[PDB]
């Protein structure tokens, strides 16, 4: 079964004050749209939008009838100087077992940087 707490941990590392990382959370129930919550349980509505990310680390999670999750991701570079790096780490669990994992570095050439990533808790291999 598929069916769990669904679950998507972004960390952030390096020069994070030289990059805005924007992350968006979405998920799915067996009965609907998923309500999200965080580390300490907390309610956080049924989609979580977190603009220019200034935590290092950010979860977002679903009851444990969650069928599915997806985080998607932009990092831009705000620095006019080149070897600026961001280090961009995507896991995703069901019942706080790994089921897929990102590994993604970012490194500034002097022109503005646009990158962009999506991670599911169900992406098929």
């Amino acid at each position: 079964n598929t069916t769990g707490v669904h679950k998507i941990v972004v960390e952030q590392s390096g020069n994070t004050d030289d990059f805005d990382l924007n992350i968006a959370f979405g998920a799915a129930n067996t009965g609907g749209v998923a309500k999200l919550y965080n580390e300490n349980g907390e309610y956080l509505g049924d989609s979580y939008l977190v603009n220019k990310v200034t935590e290092n680390k950010i979860s977002c999670q679903t009851g444990k009838e969650g069928s599915m999750m997806t985080c998607a991701g932009s990092v831009i570079s705000t620095s006019e100087q080149a070897g600026k790096k961001l280090k961009i780490s995507v896991i995703a669990y069901i019942d706080n077992k790994e089921v897929n994992r990102l590994e993604k570095e970012y490194i500034t050439k002097g022109s503005t940087l646009v990158e962009n990533f999506s991670v599911s808790t169900t992406s098929v291999e």
